[PDB]
């Protein structure tokens, strides 16, 4: 299952084939985490996509869970140190978002980060996403728990 | 497992003994709908009690999900008929969060519920709940997606 996103970028989803590959650069920056996600991504029940950028592996974009009757999913990424800040997440996830609308069966796309995750707020915004709310203290971090913004783009009918 | 809520009012953990009773008054308004949820509730990845008015029950309070790490909960109920407008879930909703803010495993409660829902929306917002925010098109019900509160409130230190 391939998802092109550019001339250099393709989205392939996780494969048992990816494990040692994937194990190399979790640790840069495993069998079990990626057989368990194929489960759930064959379900529809979460998506677990590698990111590809001219044939090399450069990090994960994921829908970590899904809403199938609300046809919602919430989004989780993460990109090896030499291919951040360069938009292949903000490409690869207009990519994706695009095939699912079309696919049908997602419509409301979720951004949930940490009020203070530069990174992900930034991948928000420069994909349009609308930020909906902060929710106080969400989520647990190194013995704080810290507000979280919440964010939406709906790819659907008029 | 009880959870004393007033001289009237208290919530049981949901039991095997309670399936014949509830299933009454579900149909009115399931063992494997029970059998299940009281798994999760062992396990704390939900909780499901049972609302006893003068010891006849009179509806369900529950924790549909809970996020351990983040000692989250989302919460979730339903009132027989005759039981409705009475403040019983008001009373046993504080009674319960009190109840698991002295646990401790449980810090963040949080209401989602349809900005059309008169009925929710009001139990929110007379139990001190914070609006954090209003999900777009998020649930599905009835042919359509409706938007979605999203109430919080926290109970743990200062």
């Amino acid at each position: 299952e391939i998802i092109p996103v550019s001339t250099t970028l393709e989205l392939r989803a996780a494969d048992e084939s990816h494990v040692p590959a994937l194990h190399q650069l979790v640790l840069k920056n495993t069998r079990k985490h990626v057989q368990g996600n194929i489960l759930l991504h064959q379900r529809g029940y979460a998506k677990m996509y590698l990111i590809f950028c001219q044939n090399e592996m450069a990090g994960v974009l994921s829908f970590n869970a899904i809403e199938p009757i609300n046809k919602a999913a919430y989004i989780g990424y993460w990109l090896d140190e030499s291919f951040q800040g360069q938009g292949i997440m903000s490409q690869s996830l207009q990519a994706l978002m695009t095939h699912y609308a079309r696919r049908g069966d997602i419509r409301r796309f979720v951004i949930k980060c940490r009020v203070d995750n530069q990174a992900s707020n930034a991948v928000a915004r420069r994909n349009h996403f609308t930020l909906e709310g902060c929710m106080k203290q969400a989520e647990y971090l190194n013995g704080d728990y810290h507000d979280v913004n919440m964010y939406a783009r709906i790819i659907d009918a008029d």
